[PDB]
């Protein structure tokens, strides 16, 4: 039936061409004027997750009580130039060794460094901003000390404590070896049992464990170390805009601080939070020139291989301007409704568009190229006539694209959401401007061509021969066996390694060439002990004011042993295993262990009921609970709720201990109504030492199985509360959990879609469709493959190339399927070979451009996700989908095609 209406519509477009043009100018106009208006590129790393992904509900969450996660800016700083020490005791025997780094003279130089750093001016909203405005402060009234996480918080980061010396000028009685070795074992003491005193603590960035400040020890004889670790925590509110800006002008003035810092004493590695997005965004400018000048040779070869000084050159050019039409409509009408236009839609949108579009110039124009006209048939019906013959042909494989691409957006891996709205539009623009912009300014040269003048100013060619040579050689049937034997075994062996096929980014790989953060992957995987942490969360609704309340969540001294820290902690013996690195650090039990009778912590004033201090002298302050028998036992009534506020007020006093102000105050949510409630908490540890990119993934998937077996133990009945874990990477690793799922779920959609679109429409009879269908999931599993072959991830960019791939391998096999299922012709034979004649050396010619830019792509594209995803996935769909489409499908339509 759509030959009427592409024939009269096509005379039409030649009768009166300038309403066409017109009216698609006034369309693309009308999109571009949304495309500046938007044109909001997401780069936010969370671009990688889901907004209803429970990693991204977890976030969501996480951030409802200690907000965001800090920034992190660290240093792996270590001595090359120094060799060890030794410490001999003084009346016990048992000697010690120290590493380089350990030495005196260079803790010195650390302190000094660590202090410049600890002071940086920057310049924000023509201002000037310092550390201590933006890292945190776990205490905003009192000392205002800035979190910093060194070995030199032991020694309170300056020089009088760390020269510290006990003893006559002769022996040393209890230098500073002494007090390091005391705090590594307990780093939450106020008072050094060796000196007369010191403390343990720090400006106050918390009790500084020595796992994250230390590196390179072997197990737990921390002085044997080899490299310092400094960690300083800066405040992230992701929820605001003007000082986050301000904080990454801190760390970029921090970075070339580091970076232009001479200490040959030293050698440093380090790491700001914006680091990976900003060497990121250093790359993604190494190929630009490599990708714009194959686009020139792309755009030169459509211009040059064009008709038989009459070349179509301006019909070429006008034809790549209506594909840029088309993808600047697109990103038009989608910025217009508001979608944040990502990068590699950049990378692939103007690419596909740029294929396919260019693949339907060449069926028509070509088309009209072997067709001559009739006896006194004229141009309106001629033309109009060629544009029948095409025209349900490129709008099957277009709309059939559209509609795969379109069904495609329904997954939930917003790279490939973003993406299949974006092309599943732009494909159907493309067809629109194509089939009635281009065919009737093709009128125009046809017009021009036939009057004489010169195209720019005012038979068959070859190819045509070269396809009525190669068609028959392929498929007489001395050959045919041949040919489906070879397709046969290359796809059985995409088959077989396929399983074997690499899941992940490798994040050492996604830096430049010479960046630091590689330094900084290969440093961190040497000496570091940690990995990132994780926030055991409970939410809300447990009792905790109660015995079997807090048995369940308290750790040790009575409490289970199925609890919640005691998960933790049995699951941190084995390490390297469940990848859960140490101790968990509760704030219960060391809340229970202030309150203690035993300890003088909590006193409250006989006559003002309110909280007494611990340093205070307290005439009347008694004792918050009374040295009874059952008073010694834990606040089981609402006691807890009457003392727990003041310890998460309580500061660090030396005859008292670190208090709840220290780290419990943003850990513990207390609700109020109806009294008191406790809402959600966290158990901050950290993970074991994470590289690989399955290292992270096991984390995650270990640590939410903790999470579960706590919650079946919790005694709970349903979904009021569970026990998730957080930490930095969840959101960024939690989507390969499902990439299997995910990736065929897609696939076999767009499947679905194609062959849908494939069987309704190409008349009907399914193995017209299933012949082609089948085709393209040989195209697939051979893209595996070359994955497998070629070393390429499976990630969300490969996926999204895949994607895409399954979209253009529809440009091969589908306009041959159709020319040979409608046909009559004496033998299947004859309307494959024909089939392959006709749209064959068209569609060849809608690839020999991709591939003479799939040339140049390589030759200088520096960016090695570029060179291994973009350029090697692009070559592997060419000339997969090709051979698969010119060589294989005749063959396979030479015996099993249907017959009309
Ligand atoms: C890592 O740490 C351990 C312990 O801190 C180191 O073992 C110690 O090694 C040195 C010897 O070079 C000494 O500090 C100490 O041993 C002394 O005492 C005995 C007394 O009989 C004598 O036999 C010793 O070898 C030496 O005189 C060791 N201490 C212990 C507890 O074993 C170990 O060498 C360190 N390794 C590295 C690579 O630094
Ligand atoms: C899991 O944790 C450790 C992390 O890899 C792993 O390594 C052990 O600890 C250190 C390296 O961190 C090394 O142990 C060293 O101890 C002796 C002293 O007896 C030293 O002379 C040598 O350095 C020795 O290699 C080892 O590399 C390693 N082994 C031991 C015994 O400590 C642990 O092995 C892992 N443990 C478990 C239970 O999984
Ligand atoms: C953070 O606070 C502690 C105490 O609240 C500071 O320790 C004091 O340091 C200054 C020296 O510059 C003097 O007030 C005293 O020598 C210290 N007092 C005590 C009680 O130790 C610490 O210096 C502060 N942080 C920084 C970076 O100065
Ligand atoms: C550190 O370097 C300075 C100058 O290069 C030097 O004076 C000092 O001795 C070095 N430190 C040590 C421990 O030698
Ligand atoms: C920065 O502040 C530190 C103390 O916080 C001080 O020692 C240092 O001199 C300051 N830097 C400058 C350039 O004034
Ligand atoms: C920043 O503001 C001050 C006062 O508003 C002004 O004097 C100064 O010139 C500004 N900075 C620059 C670089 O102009
Ligand atoms: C540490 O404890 C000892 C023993 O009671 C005491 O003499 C000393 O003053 C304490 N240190 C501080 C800083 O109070
Ligand atoms: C807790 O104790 C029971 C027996 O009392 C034991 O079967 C169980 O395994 C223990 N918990 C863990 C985590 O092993
Ligand atoms: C209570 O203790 C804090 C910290 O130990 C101290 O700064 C404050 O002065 C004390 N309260 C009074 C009223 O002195
Ligand atoms: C507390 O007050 C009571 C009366 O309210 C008095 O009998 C008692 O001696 C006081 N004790 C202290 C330690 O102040
Ligand atoms: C985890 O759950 C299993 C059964 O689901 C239970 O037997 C076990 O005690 C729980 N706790 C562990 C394994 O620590």
């Amino acid at each position: 039936c759509l030959r009427r209406l592409f024939t009269r519509w096509g005379s039409f477009c030649v009768r009166n061409p300038g309403c066409v043009i017109f009216f698609s100018l006034v369309f693309i106009t009308a999109c571009s004027s949304g495309l500046v208006f938007v044109r909001v590129t997401t780069n936010p790393v969370d671009l990688w997750s889901a907004p209803s992904s429970q990693a991204r509900l977890e976030k969501e969450y996480f951030d409802q009580h200690f907000g965001p996660f800090f920034r992190t800016e660290q240093l792996i700083i270590r001595a090359p130039l120094t060799d060890k020490h030794i410490y001999q005791p003084y009346p016990s025997g048992a000697d010690v060794p120290f590493g380089p780094p350990l030495d005196i003279q260079i803790l010195h130089q650390v302190l000094d460094l660590q202090i410049a750093i600890e002071n940086i001016t920057a310049s924000y909203d023509n201002e000037t901003v310092t550390l201590q405005d933006i890292c945190l402060a776990p205490l905003s009234p009192y000392n205002t000390n800035c979190t910093i996480l060194s070995v030199l918080n032991y020694f309170q980061n300056s020089h009088s404590v760390l020269d510290h010396k006990k003893g006559d000028d002769f022996f040393v009685y209890a230098d500073y070896h002494t007090h390091f070795l005391y705090c590594v074992r307990a780093p939450a003491s106020l008072n050094d049992t060796s000196l007369l005193h010191d403390p343990c603590l720090g400006t106050f960035g918390g009790p500084v464990f020595p796992w994250l400040v230390l590196g390179g020890y072997d197990d737990q004889n921390y002085n044997n170390a080899t490299a310092l670790v400094i960690t300083f925590p800066v405040n992230n509110y992701y929820n605001d805009t003007e000082k986050l800006q301000r904080a990454q002008a801190w760390e970029k003035e921090f970075i070339n601080f580091v970076k232009n810092y001479k200490n040959p004493n030293l050698t440093i590695s380090f790491t700001a939070e914006r680091s990976i997005e900003d060497e990121l965004n250093r790359e993604s400018d190494s190929d630009v020139f490599t990708v714009v000048i194959s686009y020139a040779i792309m755009f030169l070869y459509i211009s040059l291989a064009l008709g038989h000084v009459d070349s179509k050159v301006s019909l070429g050019i006008a034809g790549i301007l209506i594909v840029l039409s088309s993808v600047a409509c697109s990103l038009g009408v989608f910025s217009y409704i508001g979608l944040p236009l990502t990068l590699i839609v950049i990378e692939v949108i103007p690419f596909l568009v740029l294929a396919v579009g260019v693949d339907n110039i060449f069926i028509l124009v070509q088309a009209y190229q072997r067709d001559e006209r009739l006896q006194g048939e004229t141009l309106d019906q001629q033309l109009g006539r060629v544009l029948g013959e095409v025209a349900p042909s490129m709008f099957l494989s277009s709309f059939s694209e559209t509609v795969a691409f379109f069904l495609g957006a329904l997954s939930v891996m917003p790279a490939v959401h973003t993406f299949s709205l974006f092309a599943g539009l732009a494909v159907f623009i493309d067809f629109l401007l194509q089939i009635t912009c281009f065919v009737s300014l093709l009128g125009l040269d046809i017009k021009r061509q036939e009057k004489n003048r010169l195209d720019i100013f005012c038979e068959s060619c070859l190819f045509r021969f070269f396809k009525n040579s190669y068609s028959p050689l392929l498929l007489k049937d001395w050959m045919r066996p041949i040919v489906i034997a070879i397709f046969v075994g290359v796809l059985s062996f995409s088959i077989a390694v396929l399983n074997k096929v690499d899941i992940g980014l490798d994040q050492s790989l996604s830096m430049p060439d010479d960046s630091y953060m590689v330094d900084y992957f290969k440093s961190i995987s040497q000496y570091l002990h940690a990995g990132p942490p994780v926030y055991f969360v409970l939410e809300e609704g447990h009792d905790y004011t109660s015995s079997k309340g807090q048995n369940m969540v308290c750790g040790g001294m009575g409490c289970n042993n199925d609890s919640l820290v005691q998960q933790i902690f049995n699951a941190a013996q084995l390490d390297n295993y469940t990848r859960i690195g140490f101790a968990p650090s509760s704030w219960i039990d060391d809340y229970f262990d202030w309150v203690k009778p035993q300890s003088s912590c909590c006193r409250v004033d006989n006559i003002t009921d309110q909280f007494c201090n611990a340093s205070v002298v307290d005439p009347a302050c008694v004792r918050c609970r009374p040295l009874t028998p059952e008073g010694k036992q834990r606040p089981q009534g609402g006691d807890f709720m009457r003392f727990l506020p003041m310890f998460l007020s309580d500061n660090p006093n030396p005859k008292c201990g670190k208090g709840g102000h220290a780290a419990y105050s943003s850990a513990v949510n207390i609700l109020l109504g109806h009294g008191t409630r406790v809402g959600a908490t966290y158990f901050m540890t950290y993970h074991t030492v994470l590289q690989t990119s399955a290292d992270f993934i096991d984390a995650l998937k270990k640590a939410r199985l903790i999470a579960s077996n706590v919650t079946e133990t919790m005694g709970i009945n349903g979904s009021a509360y569970r026990v998730f874990p957080y930490s930095v990477f969840y959101v960024f690793y939690e989507q390969y959990l499902t990439i299997i799922d995910d990736t065929i779920f897609n696939l076999g959609v767009s499947l679905g879609a194609i062959f849908l679109v494939t069987m309704v429409l190409l008349g009907c009879e399914l193995w017209s469709a299933v012949i082609m269908c089948a085709t393209i999931a040989m195209v697939l599993v051979n893209m595996f493959g070359v994955m497998w072959l070629w070393g390429i991830s499976l990630n969300a960019v490969s996926l999204v190339n895949l994607v895409m791939s399954c979209g253009i391998s529809v440009e091969f096999c589908s306009h041959i399927t159709r020319a040979f299922t409608v046909s009559m012709k004496g033998s299947r034979v004859e309307r494959a070979e024909e089939a392959l004649a006709h749209m064959g050396s068209s569609v060849f010619s809608g690839i020999t451009l991709t591939k003479f830019g799939g040339i140049v792509v390589l030759a200088f594209a520096k960016s090695q996700i570029f060179q291994i995803f973009y350029f090697r996935m692009y070559l592997a769909m060419v000339l997969l989908g090709a051979t698969h489409g010119l060589i294989f499908l005749p063959v396979l339509l030479s015996y099993i095609g249907p017959s009309v």
